[PDB]
């Protein structure tokens, strides 16, 4: 009973090559065992290595991206039900992505260009833990003036209820973000972001302060809202109260309250609104060890966003949140290589 684009997102698009590594390996690259990067300089040499010397896997990423896809999923009903715009290279991993994009039944828009190669996220698993570090490459392309000022695409944004973008995209678009953000506050539409990670707190202050008055619906983990506590000034760890601080930030509109939604792993979700702070316990989905918290975290969103777009309750947002978050597990050692290497 909902259209198609009824649910709006934009961010980096990826593709996550993902294996695992030795100690030696994070320690050469300087790298921690559980964190997520943007790719510097001293890192290029990384991702050539992690695939030469690695038995790596293909899996198309992104975190909004990876959000649509499973809020889509959860919709079912109409297909292209969620839309997606980000840049993408023309070659085999852009490729790929538009084809995986497809197979969600994602109603996809890329800027597509020739300039950079499409943009990878490297998971160097070791155990239980998950180093990320993203090379966005051509995720970094997007321009608004350049494909979502477009009239056909533009116009695909103004028929979504909800919008979502992770925090992830500030550090190629705030223009982007902030147009949106603006759209969504005249026409009383939802506009929710994403914490997406801590350096996002650390580095882009500016872009997600000057976004945050739009923000109806904020997202994030506890690591996540413990780093944005302390670069905020908010004095104090306690995620409830970090919860509820954050949720009193300064909005642009009035019409809408603002909601904050915290995620800790197994222990309990965090929901602040107006009225008060609220704890809410995850699925028995016990014995599962090898669960990607990242793409767990993601997965929440998709769920939330599906009940969001129409109209649930928020309790009945939560709880399919945690069900996707439960169902949507990826896994390594599943795909087999495109080629051999017997020799
Ligand atoms: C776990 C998911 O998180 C995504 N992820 C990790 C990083 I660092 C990152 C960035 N900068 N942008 C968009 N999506 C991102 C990753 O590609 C997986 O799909």
């Amino acid at each position: 009973s909902v259209r198609e684009n009824i649910l709006f997102g934009m961010g980096n698009p990826l593709l996550d090559i993902s294996a695992v590594v030795d100690k030696d390996f994070l320690d050469k690259y300087s790298l921690k065992p559980n964190d997520q990067i943007l790719a510097e300089d001293k890192h290029k040499e990384l991702f050539d290595e992690l695939v030469k010397k690695f038995k790596v896997e293909y899996h198309a990423g992104g975190s909004t991206q990876n959000s649509i896809k499973v809020a889509q999923w959860m919709i079912q009903q109409p297909h292209k039900a969620a839309t997606f715009f980000g840049c993408i290279g023309i070659d085999k991993f852009g490729e790929i992505l538009k084809r995986k994009a497809a197979e969600a039944h994602v109603d996809a828009h890329y800027y597509e260009q020739n300039e950079q190669p499409t943009g990878t996220c490297a998971a160097c698993i070791t155990g239980d833990n998950r180093s990320l570090i993203a090379n966005l490459a051509a995720a970094n392309c997007y321009k608004k003036e350049k494909h979502l000022d477009l009239e056909k695409n533009w116009m695909l944004v103004e028929k979504a209820r909800v919008c979502y973008i992770a925090g992830f995209f500030l550090t190629v678009s705030p223009e982007s973000v902030l147009k949106v953000a603006h759209h969504a506050s005249e026409n009383n539409r939802i506009f929710t972001l994403n914490l997406s990670a801590p350096f996002i707190s650390q580095f882009y202050k500016e872009s997600l302060m000057k976004v945050m008055p739009y923000v109806d619906i904020l997202f994030g983990n506890e690591t996540e809202a413990a780093t944005f506590a302390r670069e905020q000034g908010f004095e104090t760890k306690d995620i409830k109260e970090i919860a509820k601080k954050t949720q009193a930030l300064p909005k642009m509109n009035s019409k809408r309250q603002r909601i904050v939604i915290f995620t800790q792993g197994r222990d309990d979700t965090i929901m602040a609104t107006e009225s008060e702070v609220t704890a809410f316990a995850v699925l028995d989905q016990d014995q599962k060890e090898i669960i990607d918290t990242n793409g767990a975290g993601d997965a929440f969103v998709g769920g939330f966003l599906s009940q969001l777009v129409s109209d649930k309750p928020l309790t009945e947002c939560i709880r399919a949140g945690h069900y996707a978050a439960s169902i949507i597990i990826r896994r390594t050692g599943c795909t087999f290589p495109e080629k051999p290497d017997f020799h």
